[PDB]
Formats: structure tokens, C-alpha cells, sequence
């Protein structure tokens, strides 16, 4: 139908802004900490702490596969990025220090890819 192609149409232009968004919150992530799932080779024990693990490339394909079809669920992920690393990992580490500096930087981007959602209209 047509307007299925128009809501397809609607999620590759939605997949197009939130590549965007991606591209710049991780630029708030220079020493690559978040860039990868953390490895249960070196952390065995990781999933009896985090339920959820979260991270850069991880969510990167689900981008590419237009896997989120709204903002919320973008912010979500990248939350969890954020939210594991700060129980995991102790106040006094550079892991907790880079997760609250990446929260922090990265606010002020999805504040104005909010704002550009609704403008454009693309969920
Ligand atoms: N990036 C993370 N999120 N949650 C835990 C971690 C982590 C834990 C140990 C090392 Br070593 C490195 C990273």
C-alpha cells in the first residue's frame, strides 16, 4: 500500500536523525569505553549484575536494521549504557566518571534531537 511506503519512508528519515544523534553522543565517548559489549570472557560474571547490557555498537546495528521506531526507544538504550556502567563500576573509577561525563554531553544533544522529532514529525 502507499501508506505503508510512507510510514517505511517516515522510519528511514526517523533512522537517518537518530545515525545523527548516535554519531555525536559517542564523540562524547573519546576514550571508546562504551564502543563495545562488555566482554564475558573478561568480566564472567557481568549478567549476574547487569541484566541489560548496552553499548555503542550494539545499538549501531540495531539503528542500521531501522530496529527503533521512535526516539524513546533510542533514549532508552543509551541509557542503559550509562545506568549499568554506574552500578557496575565504583564512583572513584574512570569507567563511573566517563558514564556520568557522556550523560552529561550527551543531554544536550537528544535536549534538541527531541525538539527535532516533533518538529519534523517522524514517529
Ligand atoms: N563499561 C562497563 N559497563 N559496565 C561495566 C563496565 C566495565 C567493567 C569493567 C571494566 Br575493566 C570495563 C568496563
Amino acid at each position: 500500500s502507499m501508506e505503508q511506503v510512507a510510514m517505511e519512508l517516515r522510519l528511514t528519515e526517523l533512522t537517518r536523525l537518530l545515525r545523527s544523534v548516535l554519531d555525536q553522543l559517542q564523540d562524547k565517548d573519546p576514550a571508546r569505553i562504551f564502543a563495545q559489549p562488555v566482554s564475558l570472557k573478561e568480566v564472567p560474571d557481568y549478567l549476574d549484575h547487569i541484566k541489560h547490557p548496552m553499548d555503542f555498537a550494539t545499538m549501531r546495528k540495531r539503528l542500521e536494521a531501522q530496529g527503533y521506531k521512535n526516539l524513546h526507544e533510542f533514549e532508552e538504550d543509551f541509557d542503559l549504557i550509562i545506568d549499568n556502567c554506574m552500578k557496575y563500576n565504583a564512583r572513584d573509577t574512570v569507567f563511573y566518571r566517563a558514564a556520568v561525563r557522556l550523560r552529561d554531553q550527551g543531554g544536550v544533544v537528544l535536549r534538541q534531537a527531541r525538539r527535532e522529532v516533533d518538529s519534523i514529525g517522524l514517529e
